[PDB]
């Protein structure tokens, strides 16, 4: 996808790419380490077994799709690998993931989800899905286009997001009522991380230098790195800590859900 | 994917790429929301119900497998509302769906592919994607080719297409008869649109610019935008009344399919 | 995902680019009609019927993932084909599924090792599919980057495969044991060509011409072009006849696994 990263002169001063690429490479590595080791630790933890007493599995291995949270924790470990090696290297290194803004969301978001549609039990899992793929390419575009069409390409995203935003708020606010206590309220702050941080992304934009001009390039960086280690590995975690009292709950205990 | 679209004195006088790009962005907004809109009426009638007495769903919420010919519709929308907006900056933006031909279809005729699939019940669903994403591809390689080797691209993807569709044609002849009288007539004209305006993208490869020279590429965009109406949007508005009278006769009236 | 092949006075002497493409060609079209014409048959083998009598199917047609042999062996026959077509132009050309090593694998070997987990009836199925996708990546981020950050992400994938690797071999060695003795032997050589075979791909970059210098970019591709024929089209037939020697137990002739 690339035709040409750094000058042979370096960056030039008041490029957008005229970063302090070693301290960009060192925050990359310490999210690397902590989003994929969470995602390790996540792996390990589905293996043990059911709920908190660890209880054996039904077919003796995990249920497919309680992976979701692990895989997207260690996907975005290995994309924070190569950003780093991307940062350490300068910037603009053929296989840079740093490069195209949104593009490494593109792989890991849909993840997230998944694990959100799959844990709650909610419908139309594939419409969910695509619309977020659609919206994040969206953004990917958004990024890239050099004109004020790229907020066509970002009003474009935004009547995807919505509509999918309003839709999944509804679904999970019906399955919310089916879970016991314990489990509502590891749940209350998962739903505030997923719709309370998901709208911010495009606010950023809004602000940055291809909107106003407040947030640079390293800053925004910054900004997504801590984003990311909220949508992602407290996330997951929570997502995890909800599994295992539901099933402690509904496997262990055997009691049942309140429909 | 991209490493060189439109030059700073604008495009030459006699290239491929010098369109009446006003016109052309004017024709894809018509597309984009005809095509996008009519994929939003499919999804809201899909969840009304089942037939055409809307009877309540089973599990309360519609088959996944019954929204392809929506999603289908809203991505191509969607892709002819990122060509408009490279039209109307005059062509060859960073993020151009217009650019690489083919490249659209490979992210919007397995969609439908799957509607016809998975509403007829067809067997081989992955060899069937499988062959129709390979031939995709090895168009989208043949309008990128220089050289007489696209004449290679283009047979290999024969050699894939040609038994994709006589085994296909196949399967929905035997499918036909299961079906109630009226709801062969509706598939009559799916039928007429899948396998009679399927075959003739290769043969306007043909007479193209790089073929023949008979047309050119704005010519050759007005055609495809006009197929897609056809093979986007009125293939699925068909197949979902297709299936709205089978399920009027067999959940509604629960009358039987003859096998 | 181009910017630059062949210059216009071909390639300079002393680049890894020149080579003897037309034997280079020439072998790609024996690989081409070799995978090719091995994945013809075996999905013909396939809709033939169950074991080596060919019992007539349960439902009338093969089962979905009884294919992943016969996909994987087409869709290597027609990237061969592709670099038939670019070796034939003499290297660079816009379509080159030479250029980019180790691209050709991601779109390949998700399907022979799916072909191994639907067969065995292995778990995790998407925690290995993931992780040999990541790892592919990470060779094709290798082969382009060029700097020592290439070993970075070579042993990325390192960290992604050796646990990968050990994880199946664990559950293969499990599996083993359910399988009758006239299966067991036809599954020793296909495990001889997963797990010993598999793991020579990353030895071979590092003697390459992006390790210590001893393999060229021409030698290179004769030796993939031979570990292909082997891993692609004799581990699929290898697997074939697994298959119709564990249906012709188990379905022909009705008798039970080892559980
Ligand atoms: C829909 C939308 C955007 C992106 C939203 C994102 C990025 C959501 C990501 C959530 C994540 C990244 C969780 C981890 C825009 C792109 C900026 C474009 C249009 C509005
Ligand atoms: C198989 C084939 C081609 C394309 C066929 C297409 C494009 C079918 C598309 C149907 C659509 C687009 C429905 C909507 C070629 C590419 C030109 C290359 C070789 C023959
Ligand atoms: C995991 C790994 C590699 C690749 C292994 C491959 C290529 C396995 C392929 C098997 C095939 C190709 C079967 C057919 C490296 C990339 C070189 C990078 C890191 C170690
Ligand atoms: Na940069
Ligand atoms: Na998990
Ligand atoms: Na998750
Ligand atoms: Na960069
Ligand atoms: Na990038
Ligand atoms: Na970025
Ligand atoms: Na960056
Ligand atoms: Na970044
Ligand atoms: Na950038
Ligand atoms: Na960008
Ligand atoms: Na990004
Ligand atoms: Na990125
Ligand atoms: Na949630
Ligand atoms: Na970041
Ligand atoms: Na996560
Ligand atoms: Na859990
Ligand atoms: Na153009
Ligand atoms: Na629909
Ligand atoms: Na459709
Ligand atoms: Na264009
Ligand atoms: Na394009
Ligand atoms: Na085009
Ligand atoms: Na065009
Ligand atoms: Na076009
Ligand atoms: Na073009
Ligand atoms: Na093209
Ligand atoms: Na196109
Ligand atoms: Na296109
Ligand atoms: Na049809
Ligand atoms: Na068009
Ligand atoms: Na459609
Ligand atoms: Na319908
Ligand atoms: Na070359
Ligand atoms: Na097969
Ligand atoms: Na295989
Ligand atoms: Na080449
Ligand atoms: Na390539
Ligand atoms: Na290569
Ligand atoms: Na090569
Ligand atoms: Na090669
Ligand atoms: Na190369
Ligand atoms: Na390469
Ligand atoms: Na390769
Ligand atoms: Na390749
Ligand atoms: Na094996
Ligand atoms: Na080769
Ligand atoms: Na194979
Ligand atoms: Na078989």
């Amino acid at each position: 996808p690339f035709c040409g990263g750094r000058p042979e002169d370096g960056w030039h001063h008041g490029s957008i790419h005229d970063m302090d690429y070693p301290l960009l490479g060192a925050m990359a590595a310490i999210c690397s380490v902590f989003i994929g080791g969470s995602g390790a630790w996540m792996l390990y933890r589905l293996d043990l077994g059911l709920g908190y007493s660890c209880k054996p599995h039904h077919s003796g291995y995990a249920p497919e799709a309680n992976s979701f949270s692990a895989l997207s924790c260690l996907v975005s470990g290995t994309i924070y690998a190569a950003k780093t090696f991307d940062f350490f290297d300068g910037g603009g290194t053929p296989f840079s993931f740093n490069w195209y803004w949104y593009l490494d969301y593109v792989f890991t978001c849909p993840l997230i989800l998944l694990d959100v549609l799959y844990t709650l039990e909610i419908p139309h899992k594939l419409r969910f899905v695509f619309a977020v793929i659609i919206t994040l390419w969206c953004g990917v575009a958004a990024f890239v286009t050099p004109s004020a069409f790229r907020f066509g390409y970002y009003a474009v995203g935004c009547v995807w997001f919505v509509p999918f935003s309003f839709s999944l708020l509804r679904h999970v606010k019906q399955r919310y009522q089916v879970y016991p206590p314990k489990c509502q309220k590891i749940l209350f702050w998962a739903c505030t991380i997923f719709f309370g941080f998901w709208p911010l992304f495009p606010i950023l934009f809004l602000f940055s230098w291809l909107g106003t001009g407040h947030i640079d390039q390293q800053a925004f960086t910054i900004i997504h790195a801590f984003l990311d280690l909220f949508c992602k590995t407290v996330f997951g975690l929570i997502m995890t800590f909800f599994r295992l009292e539901l099933e402690e709950h509904t496997e262990v205990l055997g009691l049942p859900l309140n429909e």
